[PDB]
């Protein structure tokens, strides 16, 4: 070790509620450590850090990978937790924010939360006292990323972040788009967001993150064009067209506009590259398995969504090494912020 | 034996060897006597367990939790919503992101292809806690209480007899598991609802091999004789309301569970079973409008058999705990 | 010593159910168990035990304030919380008990009627206690005299005066009345008359009272109910499970007895502090407050932002002290 200290004491008892609030070093820190975890699991040598600890999870909204993540990585390191699902939670109808962080503060020793503004997540990572960690909002999905991330680098064959290049398709203006595009520029990462323009993230996010990439050496590219924003690509990334909370209205006007951003067999050709892997956050619409998935497809004469049967469940695909890798990098955030 | 059921997934009873369910009963009444005594051995440490239940039963729900804590396990509880499951997500994929993240998986749903699809794909055993089709633990946890139950008999010297609508999980899953365990059934319902006759079959060449007997009928009095346990559940539908009940609850009565019943057994020691919940007086809300409706207190069985000396269902409800436990820690028991 | 002896495996159903000197136990019980914690020298007494929580109505302290607890003391919890079916519609409380009395060794209920939760706990076979039901709420009540004893500066329960404002025969000001009967306190209870504690109730806190030297005083009247008054509590003016077409005509009746600065000032004392259960509507930032507030054009129902917030508000301390208290409970009637 000639490696520097600093990141682990900086990151004692932070929140971790988005991309934004921390440095290059901070974020490749965590990542390290979710590999070092994972490899100590696997190995049955993990060493217990939050032995002790109780931990609050706070779900507005449903969540499969994100909830189970969150318990998994408490249990193995000896944490104990409590699950407030979406009718448990009383928060802004019947308790405010700030009251509810105050009173949780005092019985938690580290709170999770997923729901709607960031300004919530915000307002509850100012009030509560301990550390709180962001498992969605609207704008924004850092656990998500990290994961992407340390996937990533996994299936990179000894690239560094800074090396490698991908693409996002679709709609890029939901909290995985933007935290990609945070990500990407945080890591000195070159990004096509690849997708219709109304859908493009928000000019004020792009601007301030073009900002950080020039500081990086980062790249971030938006268009409307498939063939140019995939080409070279390490990995293709797509997301399902609508999000949590919209209206089934939300699919009458965007699936004829999304659907030439599709990924199946041409986009991953059209990439050049024989060796390009497959990422997608889950869940998916890729046949019909699914009953909403079933009805959409069905009702617009197509067999997948964002992304076909044949890339999902090619080799291509690394999608379930990124859904492991959640709960690895999610235990890392809490390791890093409330272990001890 | 022990080896054998390593790693296993435990989906329906026709899975396994009739020694391979002794060997799980048997656990049981070990494990059951190691709790009793302050004297249980942890084998669970460290493992985590998901519990998907689609469909809401506590009884079941907590069985696995407290097996669960008991040998040292960790349980996140995914109830009918709050996940992605069925609507938002494939089996398929839900099976391989649980399997990833936890070692062992419990699932309470619909068809038992669902359950199945969710054992060949999350790489982890796998235990099924209901499906339309099979209820295997409720039966292993009424093996074990027919033993404690019996004096020293085994179950292939046991005889029992199950009232009622014998088409659905439980009375499946009783008649797997006598067949397989060579007990002596009857199964005493209306003919419309007795158990699909392709099953019927597999288990009367089943029983053959064991030495087990097989009986449907709809006479009372021929079913029950000689019983050493009498045995019924709710055969209205909880899907339907008190106001659709007409024709099911007219064609079922005479196979109500009453004294009567228990008489013509001829055994004084005849016992008393249900998987319950069970509908046997008016207290509840049902129960009341029942009493109203059709003129009847309780109705797969009566109050006086219910909370008789002969009724051992509280018994059998603790012996689900037991049995779970079994199941997990010979699957995934280190 | 007696009673710690007294205490194991009993029920905690309601405060009418223990002596005076169980409840102080109780309290003091729960001061240790914060103090050890706070030292990391906490003892599990409550290891290998196993625990159901049954909800049939919202939680968000009492739920948490159980699971801390049980995670502290080393046992692990079911939560089984509200769904479209009760206990008793198609499941009897006896059934129910008996079953899960097999499997868990000890059982909380919140819920609707003390009935049921009597029923539960006659029939578990194991220890029952009560996280709110329509009548009491008794976890609650510990938590506030635990807090008041660490706010008074060395003066014992029996020497504190404070008045409950607002909707008196709800769940809270029922306990309050009882607390304050058994450990000899002086209670004012102020709100209007149709929302005073039933008679019967009252009268059986009046004959506990004389006994303990306390005093019970019911009354309309703002200044005199908080004369010289040590702690002012209060609470939403509307019950859980109540319509919310109950606001309409009860806010104007009950908005006299919105806790403010004034009333602080009604007291005299400038040490006065306030208390509150919790939750509370006290600005625009929830959507049943602001509505309800933006109705009859208020800012602030039963206590405003400015009591809520200040130096003399210790519903915070009140908050953390449900969890201690509760610890208290399980570990004096399961803890081996
Ligand atoms: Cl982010
Ligand atoms: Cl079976
Ligand atoms: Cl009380
Ligand atoms: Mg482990």
């Amino acid at each position: 070790y000639f490696q520097s200290n600093a990141m682990a004491f900086n990151l004692r008892n932070r929140n971790f509620l988005k991309l934004l609030d921390f440095s290059t070093k901070e974020i490749q820190f965590l990542i390290d450590l979710s590999a070092d975890l994972k490899k100590a699991k696997y190995a049955g040598t993990e060493q217990k850090k939050l032995l002790g600890k109780n931990i609050a999870l706070i779900f507005e909204k449903a969540s499969t990978r994100t909830r189970c993540a969150f318990e998994v990585a408490a249990f193995d390191q000896g944490a104990q937790v409590t699950y407030i699902g979406p009718s448990g939670s009383q928060i802004g109808d019947k308790e405010s924010m700030k009251d509810t962080a105050r009173v949780l503060g005092r019985m938690y020793d580290g709170i999770q939360y997923r729901g709607f503004g960031q300004a919530i997540v915000e307002e509850l990572g100012a009030f509560a006292g301990v550390p709180v960690w962001n498992g969605l909002t609207d704008e924004f999905h850092p656990t998500q990323i990290l994961a992407d991330f340390l996937t990533m680098l996994e299936h990179s064959q000894g690239k560094a972040l800074a090396d490698i290049q991908f693409a996002y398709l679709g709609d890029a203006r939901n909290n995985v788009g933007n935290s990609l595009m945070v990500g990407a520029a945080k890591m000195g990462m070159d990004i096509r967001l690849v997708g219709p323009q109304a859908y493009w993230p928000d000019e004020e996010l792009v601007a301030a993150c073009q900002a950080i990439a020039k500081q990086t050496g980062g790249k971030i590219t938006l268009t409307e064009n498939v063939a140019e924003g995939v080409q070279g690509c390490d990995f293709l990334y797509t997301d399902v067209w609508v999000s949590m909370g919209e209206s089934p209205e939300a699919w009458d006007e965007r699936v004829a506009l999304m659907k030439p951003y599709q990924v199946n067999m041409n986009v991953l050709k059209q990439t050049g590259n024989p060796n390009v892997k497959f990422m997608h956050c889950l869940p998916a619409f890729h046949n019909d398995e699914t009953t909403i998935g079933k009805q959409v497809a069905d009702k617009f004469g197509m067999k997948g969504l964002e992304v076909t049967e044949e890339v999902f469940e090619s080799e291509h695909s690394i999608v379930f090494d990124e859904a492991e890798n959640r709960m690895h990098t999610i235990k890392a955030v809490m390791v890093a912020t409330l272990g001890s």
